[PDB]
């Protein structure tokens, strides 16, 4: 989760989410 709630961080990093 964390900056996944934001397209920026979502599109980029999707290890993140």
């Amino acid at each position: 989760g964390g900056c996944c709630s934001h397209p920026a961080c979502a599109a980029n990093n999707q290890d993140y989410c």
